[PDB]
């Protein structure tokens, strides 16, 4: 049989996803329970996946397809058919994955990446900007960072969220509609008068995130267009099978999509590496020397990330231990055998707890919560699916590759330009927002004086 956590009756284990961090009680539960074990709530059964050799059947494309988790379907009101949110057995996500593929590629990500390097030198010149005495809030600035270079790259578009103080309206927006998601499923009963008050709430925020995808539209409907962009392949973009291009309507989801998960992921990974380099001296001047000797120039060059090997690793090994995207969730297509032990009708859904998925110990060596960024010199060696960080298969993001590429990119002008330290040896605190990123996580940045 299939051990499962404490239920308290009715709700069964669905009370205990109250808590701030449910990822981290999840993988607490998994640490005592095993390799799976069995989740049931009120009108919904999930099995949590801990141990590789569950996951590498887990991810066949051939064996198990992928299943909106239950907060992921109230995600849908403002993202939607996005292939994010969107369903695999799902019209709008095969043609938004055959048109929008193309508009992530090596040629792709060269057109994105000269407007990258503005929005990064943004965030260059603010921290070289800052007096002596302040100090750097990582999570926030890496925040206010990634709307920026997604933004500009991919709409066309200026957030100009470095020129706020506080966070910008669509980060306040989007924080509170995922608070109700998670918040919402960890909710016994659906109906009361107080949840109106939330409920309100949760109208008033979506709205906003509209209202800014609004101006995209708006502002390229005004402005010069017909410049290579993700809103034009998503505007002019034609699909090749049906030789259609995407619903209006449906262009909209595809920008809320894009918007939301280009920034919090790529944030959260920006700021775990960084306090990772924090903890570790060496693995921060290993990876100062690969930016000085790879990035001559003072804007970087398409190429010069690619040539940066070392800031990749670090990025990998820092999104091994803690992988932004918390989880994925998965449906058997047929019925079988999980392990040739667990019998699964189909259809029934399993979670995969990613970073209990990478703390296996018999896989990544009886050291898992060591961080050295030298376990990824050859990749190659790691078993298949044991690392599966951005996802599985067809249904693994698109712009992943965007993601490291901003990502390394920012993150090697970060050690070139800057010297960091850390005033309070923080104490590790992750907060979630269906994404993990550290809360609290300030250090201060010293300036290098290196042009542009
Ligand atoms: C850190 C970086 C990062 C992580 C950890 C990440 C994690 C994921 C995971 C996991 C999935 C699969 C979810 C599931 O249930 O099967 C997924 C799918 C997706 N992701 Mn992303 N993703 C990005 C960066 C990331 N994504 C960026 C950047 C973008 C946008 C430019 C993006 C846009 C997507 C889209 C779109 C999908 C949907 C793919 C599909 O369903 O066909 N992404």
């Amino acid at each position: 049989e299939m051990p499962q956590p404490k239920t308290f009756g009715e709700l069964k284990n669905l009370p205990l996803l109250n808590t701030d961090k449910p990822v981290q009680a999840l993988m607490k539960i998994a640490d005592e329970l095993g390799e799976i074990f069995k989740f049931e709530a009120p009108g919904r059964v999930t099995r949590y996946l801990s141990s590789q050799r569950l996951i590498k059947e887990a991810c066949d494309e051939s064996r198990f397809d992928k299943n909106l988790s239950q907060a992921l379907k109230f995600v849908r009101d403002f993202a939607g058919d996005g292939l994010f949110t969107s369903w695999t057995h799902e019209k709008n996500w095969k043609k938004a994955h055959n048109i929008l593929l193309p508009s992530f590629s090596q040629q792709a990500m060269k057109g994105y990446h000269a407007m990258m390097v503005d929005i990064a030198v943004q965030l260059v010149q603010k921290w070289e900007r800052l007096n002596a005495d302040e100090h750097i809030e990582v999570p926030e600035d890496m925040t206010r960072l990634t709307l920026d270079t997604i933004g500009l790259c991919g709409f066309n578009y200026r957030f100009n969220s470095f020129y706020r103080d506080q966070p910008h309206p669509f980060i306040t927006s989007m924080v509170r509609a995922l608070d109700e998601a998670m918040n919402k499923l960890q909710r016994a009963n659906p109906d009361d008068p107080a949840y109106d008050e939330n409920k309100r709430q949760f109208q008033e925020d979506i709205k906003v995130m509209n209202d800014l995808v609004d101006k995209i539209i708006a502002d390229r409907k005004a402005s010069g267009e017909q410049s290579d962009d993700l809103l034009t392949h998503m505007l002019n973009g034609k699909d090749p099978e049906t030789g259609e291009p995407l619903d209006d309507e449906n262009i909209r989801y595809q920008i809320i999509t894009f918007l939301i998960a280009g920034h919090e992921t790529t944030s959260g990974l920006l700021s775990f590496a960084l306090y990772f380099l924090v903890k570790n001296p060496h693995v921060l001047q290993k990876a100062a020397e690969e930016a000085a000797r790879v990035l001559v120039d003072p804007v970087p060059s398409y190429k010069q990330v690619k040539q940066l090997k070392y800031v990749g690793m670090v990025l990998n090994e820092a999104l091994r231990l803690w992988p932004t995207a918390p989880a994925f969730s998965l449906y058997a297509k047929e019925d079988t055998v999980l392990g040739g032990e667990y019998p699964l009708e189909k259809g029934d859904e399993l979670m995969v707890l990613i970073p209990q998925l990478h703390r296996d110990k018999t896989i990544w060596g009886d050291d898992v919560e060591e961080f050295r960024p030298e376990r990824f010199e050859n990749p190659s060696a790691i078993p298949q699916h044991a690392f599966k960080p951005f996802g599985n298969g067809q249904r693994a993001c698109i712009g992943q590759q965007f993601a490291l590429h901003e990502a390394t990119l920012v993150l090697g002008m970060m050690l070139k330009h800057f010297d960091f330290e850390d005033h309070t040896n923080y104490e590790l605190d992750i907060k979630e927002t269906l994404t993990l990123k550290p809360e609290g996580f300030v250090v201060k940045a010293k300036s290098k004086k290196i042009p542009l």
